[PDB]
This record gives C-alpha cells, structure tokens and sequence, in this order.
C-alpha cells in the first residue's frame, strides 16, 4: 500500500540526514550519578542525570579493549546507527560522548528487563504472546532493512520490555549499513544463519533466519539448535534438521520451516514479496500490523517494577570503577565517535 511505501521513504530520508551528519559529544560523565551495573569490552550502567533527574542506561566501552578485540568499526557502526534511527521498538540514544579512556552511549532506560528473564521465569510464551513480540520484530526489521541496515544480533537478551509491555531492541554492536553482501563472522552461535557459519557473503536474510530462531525459542522455551560446543551447534544449524514440540500449531511449524530455511534463496523475507510473505502468513492472521505499530494493542504482559529507577528486573554484578586515564588513549582510532 502507498501509505507503507511513503512511510518507509520518509523513514529513509530522515535516517540519511542524521547518518550523513552524526551528532557527537552531547554530554559528559560528571553530568550523571552512577546507580548500578545492569550488565557486563563493555558494561551497561543505570545512571541519573544530575540536573533533570532522568534515568538512563549508559553503555561504556573501553577504547583499548575495543581495539584489542578488533571491534573499532563495529563500535563506530553502533553509535552512528543509533543516533540516526527512530522507530517505536528501538532504544532511544539521548547522548553520546568519549573521554581519555572510554566511549559512552546514553540511552533512555527501559526498567522492565530483558525478554530473556521473563521467558525463563514463565518457561515459554503462548503463541499469542510470542506472536505479539514477533510482530514488533517483523516491523523493526522491515524498517531497518529499508534503510539498508542489517541487525545481526537478535536474541531474547537484546529485547527489553518497556512499561507498556512492548519491545525496545538494544545492542547495535553488530549492526551495519550494507548494500549487497557482507562477510564478518559475528553474532551469537545459536542464532547464526548457515551462510554466516560457512563464511559466505551474506545479506539481510540472516536477520530473518534469526527471527525463526527467536520465535522457536519464545514458543518452546529453548532454541532449536543447541549443544555444549559451538562446533556442534554449527553442525546442527547447517543440517537445519529441526524438531518441533508437539504443542506447536501447524501454522507455527509452517512459518518456522520457511524462516529456518537453510537455502537463503528460498527463505521467507528474502523472496520477491520480501517481508509480506511473513506478514501474510497464516500464523500472523490475527495480527493488526497498524495497531501494533501504533502501540494500541494491549500487551500480554506488563513487567512489575516500582518506578523509572527500579532495577529489580535486572540482576547483580560486581560493581567496578569507571576509570578515566589522565592520558588520552586511542584518540585517532575513535576520532569520528
Ligand atoms: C536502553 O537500554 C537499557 O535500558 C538497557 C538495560 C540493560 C541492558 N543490558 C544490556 C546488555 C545485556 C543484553 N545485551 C546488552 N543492554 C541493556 C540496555
Ligand atoms: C537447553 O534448554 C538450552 C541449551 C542451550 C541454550 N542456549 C540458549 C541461549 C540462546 C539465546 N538465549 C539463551 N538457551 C539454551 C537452552
């Protein structure tokens, strides 16, 4: 429909303006009070802005460790993309800056926790619950792919649940602007598409494979390919031999066979009709795509939390210093940050 085409054309226009002229250096560390480590080359810490009182999740990357782990380009991708995107189910970057030691990305805080926590607490999501989340990912990937962005890190740990019960996708550390193919081995083993494992030039079809893994994990409670060693996971993935729980609906199994298609040229999301083969699949027949985008659907689950500074949906980590060297480190490598 023309209304969707015009939406995506405007979305790309607005992305490209920010992409071509990124914001830089929009706060500094002593504008914030450190509250708690929420997850831990990098950590995420809950901080409070000292003037406004607003809460944020501050991702901190050690420049020397980024260089050693060969993640310079990836880190620059992450911040350049995050400051340029705008979509209801993406985390909101409010500030970024750097100092002698670290890179900082300060995002609006999402107190409801990772989807992974809730999935493991409940066991598995019902198909309507899994479908509510999946629809948000389908729309988010339609948006990102229209901007020539691949995401490359879908998994329940990267999907935050907000105060309305909707998703905010976080961690763009592997996201990249790609026209055509790309080649970097990255991702999480359980979620890797076969063509990544086989060191091929691959494209945005790897995100649709990962959506199949996510939907399986949400509806079953565990991922389709797992083993104690990644090499064993990889052998299962490239076989693509998938066993479905008997409680899966026939529509769900049919969608998953088409997302977990080892031949990328036959995989849903990567055919001539693109995302519409997924949106029009029988498993999504009850989904009101517009209502999801507009956040008008009542969510199946609202996280329990007491206020915008509550950390009870995240877990406990050793609290370490945020050290800033007296000397500048790796200044040249991160000039554009
Ligand atoms: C807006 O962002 C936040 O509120 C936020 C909170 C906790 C987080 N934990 C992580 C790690 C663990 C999963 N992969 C990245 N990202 C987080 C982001
Ligand atoms: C069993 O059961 C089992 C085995 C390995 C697993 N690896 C993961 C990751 C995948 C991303 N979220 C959690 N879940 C697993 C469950």
């Amino acid at each position: 429909q023309e209304s969707v085409k015009e939406f995506l054309a405007k979305a790309k226009e607005e992305f490209l303006k920010k992409w071509e002229s990124p914001s830089q250096n929009t706060a500094q560390l002593d504008h914030f009070d450190r509250i708690k480590t929420l997850g831990t080359f990098g950590r995420v810490m809950l901080v409070k802005h000292k003037e406004t009182g607003n809460h944020y999740a501050m991702k901190i990357l050690d420049k020397q460790k980024v260089v050693k782990l060969k993640q310079i380009e990836h880190t620059l991708n992450e911040k350049r993309i995050l400051q340029a995107v705008n979509f209801p189910f993406l985390v909101k970057l409010e500030f970024s800056f750097k100092d002698n030691s670290n890179l900082y990305m300060v995002m609006e805080y999402v107190p409801g926790g990772e989807m992974f926590s809730h999935l493991r607490r409940i066991g598995r999501f019902s198909e309507p619950h899994a479908r509510f989340y999946a629809a948000q990912i389908v729309l988010t990937f339609e948006y990102l792919h229209s901007l020539d962005l691949i995401y490359r890190d879908l998994k329940p740990e990267n999907l935050l649940i907000d105060q309305q019960g909707y998703i905010q996708v976080t961690d763009f550390g592997f996201a990249k602007r790609v026209k055509g193919r790309t080649w970097t081995l990255c991702g999480t083993p359980e979620y890797l598409a076969p063509e990544i494992i086989l060191s091929k030039g691959y494209n945005k079809a790897v995100d649709w494979w990962a959506l199949g893994v996510l939907i399986y994990e949400m509806a079953a409670g565990y991922p389709p390919f797992f083993a104690d060693q990644p090499i064993q996971i990889y052998e299962k993935i490239v076989s693509g031999k998938v066993r479905f729980p008997s409680h899966f609906s026939s529509d769900l199994k049919d969608l998953l066979r088409n997302l977990l298609q080892v031949d990328l040229t036959k995989r849903f999301g990567n055919l001539k009709n693109g995302v519409n083969d997924i949106k029009n699949h029988k498993w999504f027949a009850t989904t009101d795509w517009i209502a999801i985008y507009q956040r008008k659907v009542e969510a199946p689950f609202i996280p329990k939390f007491k206020g915008p500074g509550d950390t009870s949906n995240f877990d406990d980590y050793e609290e370490e210093e945020i050290r800033v060297s007296i000397n500048e480190k790796c200044g040249k490598e991160f000039t554009e940050f």
